[PDB]
């Protein structure tokens, strides 16, 4: 092995949540971006691609397709998993919930300006009333700083990520979850996390209409994405 | 605890693969279906539904949500998932794509008579240029029984069921993947799995219209399904 090497587009995409998750672990990672068509079809010919599709990380000698796939294999690698079955469930039930939520941006970048008026309110309907109410409980209900085993692990990560992104759209979205918005202040002030805050980090921005030209010349898809 | 109770709807939907795992690992179960709206309320209400939504499986103490929690708990607890990291990124990885396929077919009774012949081939596409070719390969290259380790794993376990679900749309499909038609056999032939394949167990058949109905009624959703 060597160092992890991060195929995808040079936007957020999918592929964000695995950024976030080895900078989170200290990992440090090279990426291979897409930027043209013949690129892509140079990779499917090339075959590493077990089910044409990106992302696709190469680490520890195996190059992993299934963005999920991947993001375990980090999570239990670098102990982000929990010690035992009973809470790993737990991580992978929230670590479900911010998932789904966060699902619920991905196509934002190609929708139009109408739809995303329309599919920016339905995203802050969904984390006010559904989503960021249970995990407050969680925080309640155990009075610990961390989500799972009073430590650090990968479901707060998600968390964090997927709290900044609704945040993005709704700046005040967090209000009236107090413990949420501790729980955004220590998550954020752990120092490998803190340095991927930081500038000049691999963190990468709210996608742009270059992002979604890329993707569609690359692809060839997504060109009427409908909310 | 005591046996693993999963609430859902009385039909396949996203909780069919949790019944084919616990079968396959020998593990009887029972099922609360939801038919009346009021139910649903009932539920909601007593807050066991951490996100608000089904599949909810009661086990080991656990109030379960997340269907892919769920599924990774039990292929944990009953030694499907591999010996270490690296046959559980596999796992993960196999899992991935047949879930993806399977996916593709989530909506399919709620769609019109007109979608459901368009969605049909989509699927099939999918399945013989796609899946099927990159699992045939890993049967090949390795040239064992099994797609990880050499023995059964959860991973063989979803493709058989994403195999017997594209054939009961486009029976030939498999037609000219010797390997999954050999490996079809072998697993359909393990002793749980045979018992579940057979006449009287708990495997759910094709979602029908009283299923869509049972769904929009107690949900109050999927009215207008797209393709």
């Amino acid at each position: 092995a060597a160092k992890p090497v991060l195929y995808y587009f040079n936007g957020r995409g999918k592929m964000e949540s695995i950024r976030w998750l080895l900078a989170a672990a200290g990992v440090e990672f090279e990426e291979v971006f897409l930027e043209t068509r013949e690129q892509y079809e140079k990779l499917l010919q090339s075959g590493i691609l077990m089910f044409q599709q990106v992302p696709m990380v190469e680490i520890d000698g195996m190059k992993l397709v299934q963005t999920r796939a991947i993001l375990n294999y980090i999570a239990g690698k670098y102990n982000l998993y929990g010690k035992d079955l009973k809470e790993r469930a737990l991580i992978d039930m929230y670590v479900g919930g911010t998932d789904d939520l966060m699902g619920f941006l991905l196509s934002f970048p190609f929708l139009s300006a109408e739809d995303k008026v329309k599919q920016c309110a339905f995203v802050v309907e969904k984390a006010t009333s559904r989503y960021f109410p249970a995990y407050e409980k969680v925080l309640k209900d155990h009075g610990q700083d961390f989500l799972v085993g009073n430590r650090l692990s990968w479901a707060d990560i998600h968390l964090l990520e997927a709290i900044l992104m609704v945040e993005e759209k709704k700046s005040d979205a967090l209000s009236g979850f107090p413990l949420l918005q501790a729980f955004k202040k220590r998550i954020s002030s752990i120092p490998t996390i803190k340095k991927f805050l930081a500038p000049g980090s691999k963190r990468k921005p709210i996608s742009d209409d270059k992002y979604v030209e890329t993707v569609r010349r690359v692809l060839r898809m997504y060109y009427d994405v409908k909310p």
